[PDB]
């Protein structure tokens, strides 16, 4: 076994010469030399089995990424694990190695309008595919957009992804939520579980705003502060949009706030392309029913140089598809889902 920053990386024979990339709550990630394909690759050691939510997140990701095949979505190339459930303490997911991500690029680089346009196109092209499979990503943010040296973009991290379920989207006011705060649509805080495709478009809107200025547009410091950052730019919701929020706690909270005027996009983003700002406005619409959909966004004049629906593929096999399952049962499902990659 090779060691990396303490940890064992039981990934040989196939994968050697490991360099440390990073580490998080998920696991540890390295680059490794693939000896069959003669390329360096990413490998993330996941150790989810002692907690049911980490098994949940791991299995969703595996199932989704093995079904999907798209240029703007990270694939799974290989999965390494022990030959028996008993011996399986870790799963290693092998993926194409990307040079950087949009979070790192935005901290260090001014993006040209042409780069913003091309990144946004790629995000939306990937998202068209995801949404065409009846899947929601639910945690779109700069660090989940991987980039290579030629600026090709791939969406990653499907641990919070769900099949869309718009008939069960309603919930109460101030319902707790898992996905990254700064990219949460206003309705999350008001009346939504994040089970509709509109949740992802809001996040993409936030990302486009962040590309224009290198700063997050709505950096809330805590749950309700996120909503009031949103309302500080969008201004007070209209009567019509208020009347769609039937829950009284949520509605009366909004009614209690002083009137706030909209901050014009062209004052927040004085150097931005006007067509970029028109698309931003439509993605960052308060009412999720009025919010632009992914295929409409692709057809927007800002993206005219790239738009080609014949070259913006959809999924062949959408998900028709568990939240109750014990971590011991989810290990079993993870074992089964990864069996195709074993010697056999
Ligand atoms: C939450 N979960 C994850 O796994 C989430 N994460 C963490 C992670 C870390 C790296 C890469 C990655 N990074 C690169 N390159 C980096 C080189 C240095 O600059 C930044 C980019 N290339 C390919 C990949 Cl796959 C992907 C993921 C991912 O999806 C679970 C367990 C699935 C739930």
């Amino acid at each position: 076994p090779e060691m990396v920053r303490g940890q064992v990386f039981d990934v040989g024979p196939r994968y050697t010469n490991l360099s440390y990339i990073g580490e998080g709550a998920y696991g540890m990630v390295c680059s490794a030399y693939d000896n069959v394909n003669k390329v360096r690759v990413a490998i993330k050691k996941i150790s989810p089995f002692e907690h049911q939510t980490y098994c949940q997140r791991t299995l969703r990701e595996i199932k989704i990424l093995l079904r999907f095949r798209h240029e703007n979505i990270i694939g799974i190339n290989d999965i390494i694990r022990a030959p028996t459930i008993e011996q399986m303490k870790d799963v290693y997911i092998v993926q194409d190695l990307m040079e950087t991500d949009l979070y790192k690029l935005l901290k260090t680089q001014h993006l040209s309008n042409d780069h913003i346009c091309y990144f946004l196109y790629q995000i939306l092209r990937g998202l068209k595919y995801i949404h065409s499979a009846n899947v929601l990503h639910r945690d779109l943010k700069p660090s989940n957009l991987l980039l290579n040296t030629t600026c090709d973009l791939k969406i990653c991290d499907f641990g919070l992804a769900r099949v869309a379920d718009p008939d069960h989207d309603h919930t109460g006011f101030l319902t707790e939520y898992v996905a990254t705060r700064w990219y949460r649509a206003p309705e999350i805080m008001l009346n939504s579980k994040g089970y509709t495709k509109s949740i992802d478009i809001w996040s993409v809107g936030c990302i486009l705003a962040e590309m224009l200025s290198n700063r997050p547009i709505f950096p809330g410091k805590h749950y309700l502060d996120q909503l009031n950052h949103i309302l500080g730019i969008l201004g007070s919701p209209s009567q019509e949009d208020l009347n769609c929020i039937i829950n009284l706690k949520a509605r009366n909270y909004l009614l209690s706030l002083p009137h706030k005027n909209k901050v014009p996009w062209n004052r927040l983003f004085p150097n931005a392309d006007s067509k970029a700002l028109d698309l931003l406005d439509k993605m960052l619409t308060f009412n999720p029913h009025k919010r632009i959909e992914v295929e409409q966004a692709l057809a927007h004049p800002y993206l005219e140089q790239y738009y080609d629906p014949s070259d913006e593929p959809i999924a062949e096999a959408p998900f028709k598809f568990l939240d109750d399952l014990p971590k011991e049962k989810l290990k079993e499902l993870i074992f089964e889902e990864t069996a195709r990659f074993q010697p056999g």
